């Protein structure tokens, strides 16, 4: 079985995550902006970016802000909807949840979320958690509501990948 850090590179090669520059580190212990989640999850999948259009509200959600085509990607596919639908907040510059990340990468797959399902993710996740989790995508040790690491994400990845 690969390792994250072969996963990694494998991701990277493919154009789905990228590196640092000056520097072969990873960083699989860091987290990950919104913003370039949705990147990887249009990288992930093939979406289409979608340019001249904004769906948010969020200071510097602009034409200047080079993570609005993937970000509006994955808001036309379903993927991701946003922190509060009224206000219309992606919140771009806030890190990805395990929880978060599971309910996205479920979804683009067409897995099923779990009913009734027993785990520590904030309410309306744990469906999403739980399914993720059953699929291999997350560890069930896993803190749902935690920053997921960039080792977590290139693992779900990976596996999503290999699902899909
Ligand atoms: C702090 O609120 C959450 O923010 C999450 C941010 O990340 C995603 C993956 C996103 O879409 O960007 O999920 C957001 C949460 O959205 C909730 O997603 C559920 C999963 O499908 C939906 O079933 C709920 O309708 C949605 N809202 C609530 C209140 O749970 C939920 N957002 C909202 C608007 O309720």
């Amino acid at each position: 079985a690969k390792t994250t850090q072969e996963k990694f590179d494998a991701l990277k090669e493919a154009g789905v995550f990228s590196g640092y520059p000056g520097t072969t580190d990873a960083k699989l212990g860091q987290d990950m902006t919104r913003a370039e989640f949705a990147k990887v999850l249009v990288k992930l999948f093939g979406l289409k970016e979608i340019h001249g259009q904004y769906s948010y509200k969020d200071k510097n959600y602009d034409a200047k802000n080079w993570a609005a085509p993937f970000i509006e990607a994955v808001t036309a596919e379903g993927l991701m909807q946003g922190k509060d639908l009224t206000k219309k907040i992606f919140d771009f510059n806030g890190k990805i949840t395990v929880e978060e990340a599971s309910k996205t990468l479920v979804t683009a797959l067409k897995l099923e979320p779990v009913k009734d399902a027993q785990n520590k993710a904030t309410d309306w996740a744990k469906g999403y958690f739980e399914a993720a989790v059953n699929a291999g995508l997350f560890s069930k040790d896993a803190n749902p509501k935690a920053n997921a690491t960039r080792a977590q994400l290139v693992e779900a990845a990976f596996a999503a990948d290999e699902m899909s």
